[PDB]
């Protein structure tokens, strides 16, 4: 029903191993092992993971000079899988090669590689940052790494520009000054000439691009308070509105992908107060207060949070594959899930007792619209949790920790104990309502990673582990899903909140999906929904406005004036003026009608 068809062991002991395929229509699997740097090795197959050839002998310094490499990271191009860079972790050294591995080049660099940013559509162009130097280099290549070019130093930050909103090889710099205060530029031809370079904003402090959106911030006066500057659409850069009481050092940007910007300010006792902007990015209300905040700390400079996407500093999540759902934890504590960018909270629930989820990740995709799969408990021990339904209802799936992926648009999932040693592999065709056991190996195994085959109709899952010596596994399902679906296996499925409207940000959205009990492979993309439709409005279409904050029982629904406003949320006594009852539509909410836009938009007032 399901077999291993590829393991192999790597007589290796390093104690990191990283194991990517090349991409959906590939054969190929790149492997590199390496520690926590004092050595490292390098493995590619050709044949889906059936076997691996050690590569590290073709990673040299070249005739007459047998010291050997230590590959620091590598890096893949996403204009071009098959292109690869490693760079080596103490000579200024690089190896490229544009064959899946089978030809690699070495080449000698001006500057040791430590972050490569290759251009997500031009597969020859790349920046390198020195960061080893406090002189703060940026450099670039237009032919993958083989010679270089000094474009700007003193660098404090940069960015590649972003499609479609950037015109082609757009770059974003800001310089550090004597002064502390700096200008952010654009250029488009890599900073060589006066006519191609753009001002957008000067006495900035930081500077930080995300999506649609770019943030900036001066300070202003008389204590000193960081003011936050947006863009939106590559439109001039304005002052947002942040009214507090006393100054605000620092913004963190949450989120800037659906339309408008969510920002952390404060960070006291491991906790922060999120907001939310309309579409502009300029005005803010406070949405949800006390969500967990862990950072390492910084210099004491930064006015713009740095972090990874993957190690968010805020207990704050987006749920990928829907627009409006977000899934944050505050504080004892407490998860909470959106369904309409913030504008309400609800209390997650698993039978019912609270529901926390540590954010193992929080896994979902556009390619299983409604499916995410979680690791959290309930009450007061770690379990897997499963919900099909958006987040509105969640079910225990597996009890204690484990590695979870899934395959063929979350119709086949797999699941793998963590933290002991097993030779078994969970599988469930139905949403994790039944599981079956497949004996994977005769010895068990400590296991590391568990992957899918890239592509969203694949069944070809990734083992790694040991019990120190590297094992690596492929497992093929596709027979666990037996013949295709037809009509009788999908039924119309709408996201709804806790409450069971389906009429999200003031619309029905209407998916075709493959009911939970069907065991057939789903050979369909209906990952994009069928139908959608305008509703009238509800409460969970508005938003708390500027000068207001969700009541701190969040149940209430209710949006009441912030205190930080000093009792002016309401100031203009003539014509007919909109004064606010606390409310606004959400952006890109799409509601119309019905009694309740009626005295929750602003009032007519002499
Ligand atoms: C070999 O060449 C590399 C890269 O140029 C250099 O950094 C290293 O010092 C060399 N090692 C020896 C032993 O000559
Ligand atoms: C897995 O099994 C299916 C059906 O037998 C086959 O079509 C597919 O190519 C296999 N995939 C791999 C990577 O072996
Ligand atoms: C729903 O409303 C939006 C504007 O709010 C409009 O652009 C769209 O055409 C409407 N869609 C449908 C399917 O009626």
């Amino acid at each position: 029903p399901i077999k291993v068809y590829g393991q192999v062991s790597l007589n290796d002991s390093h104690n990191q191993m990283v194991v990517h395929w090349a991409g959906e229509k590939s054969n190929v699997i790149v492997a590199l092992a390496r520690d926590s740097p004092k050595s490292s090795d390098v493995y590619v197959s050709y044949d889906y993971g059936k076997s691996f050839k050690k590569i590290s002998d073709k990673l040299n310094f070249g005739l007459g000079n047998r010291s050997e490499a230590v590959i620091a990271q590598f890096y893949h191009s996403p204009a071009d899988n098959k292109r690869y860079i490693f760079a080596d972790a103490y000579a200024q050294y690089l190896w490229i090669t544009f064959d899946f591995c089978n030809t690699l080049q070495g080449f000698s660099i001006p500057f040791r590689a430590a972050d490569l940013l290759l251009h997500s559509k031009a597969s020859n162009l790349l920046l390198g940052f020195d960061r080893s130097h406090p002189n703060k280099q940026l450099w670039k290549s237009d032919d993958f790494g083989q010679t270089w070019i000094m474009i700007q130093e003193h660098v404090k930050s940069f960015s590649w520009g972003i499609d479609p909103y950037d015109k082609p090889n757009t770059i974003y710099i800001e310089r550090h000054e004597p002064s502390g205060y700096s200008t952010v530029f654009r250029s488009t031809d890599f900073f060589q000439s006066r006519e191609n370079q753009e001002v957008i904003l000067e006495e900035v402090r930081d500077f930080q691009l995300r999506d649609k959106y770019m943030f900036a911030t001066k300070v202003v006066h008389q204590q000193s308070s960081v003011q936050l500057w947006v863009s939106f659409g590559r439109k001039p850069m304005r002052a947002a509105q942040f009214v507090t009481r006393h100054p605000i050092n620092e913004y963190y940007i949450a989120d800037a992908s659906e339309d408008q910007v969510f920002v952390c300010v404060s960070h006291s006792n491991n906790r922060t107060n999120l907001y939310i902007s309309e579409a502009e990015g300029l005005k803010f209300s406070l949405s949800l207060e006390n969500v967990l905040y862990y950072s390492p700390g910084g210099a004491g400079s930064d006015t713009l949070v740095r972090y990874f996407a993957n190690e968010p500093f805020a207990d704050f999540h987006r749920v990928e594959g829907l627009q409006g759902v977000y899934i944050a934890t505050l504080i004892n504590m407490r998860s909470v899930i959106t369904f309409d960018k913030g504008g309400t909270w609800e209390f997650l629930q698993a039978p019912g007792c609270s529901l926390h989820l540590a954010q193992m990740p929080i896994l979902s995709k556009e390619s299983a619209p409604g499916l995410i799969i979680a690791t959290g408990s309930v009450g007061k021990k770690t379990n897997v949790y499963i919900s099909s339904s958006a987040g509105a209802r969640w079910r225990e799936a597996l009890p204690g920790p484990h590695y979870y992926t899934w395959g063929d648009h979350g119709g086949i999932i797999t699941a793998i104990a963590q933290g002991m040693e097993t030779n078994e592999l969970k599988y469930s065709t139905n949403e994790g309502e039944t599981w079956k056991t497949f004996i994977f190996s005769e010895k068990p195994v400590f296991v590391y990673g568990l992957l899918t085959e890239p592509g969203e109709k694949s069944t070809v899952f990734t083992i790694f582990g040991s019990n120190h010596s590297w094992l690596i596994l492929q497992v093929n399902a596709t027979d666990a899903l037996g013949v295709p679906c037809t009509e009788n296996d999908y039924k119309l499925w709408s996201p709804s909140d806790e409450r069971g409207n389906e009429c999200l940000l003031g619309h029905k959205t209407v998916f075709k999906r493959r009911t939970p009990h069907a065991t057939c492979f789903n050979g369909e993309d209906f990952d994009r929904p069928v139908v959608v439709s305008n509703c009238s409005c509800t409460r969970e279409d508005y938003e708390c406005d500027f000068g207001f904050k969700m009541s701190e029982d969040l149940s209430l629904e209710v949006c009441v004036p912030d205190p930080e406003f000093s009792g002016k949320s309401y100031s203009p006594v003539g014509s007919t003026y909109r004064r606010t009852r606390g409310y606004r539509k959400i952006s890109g909410d799409t509601c119309s009608g019905g009694d309740v836009e009626a005295r929750l938009e602003g009032e007519l007032v002499p």
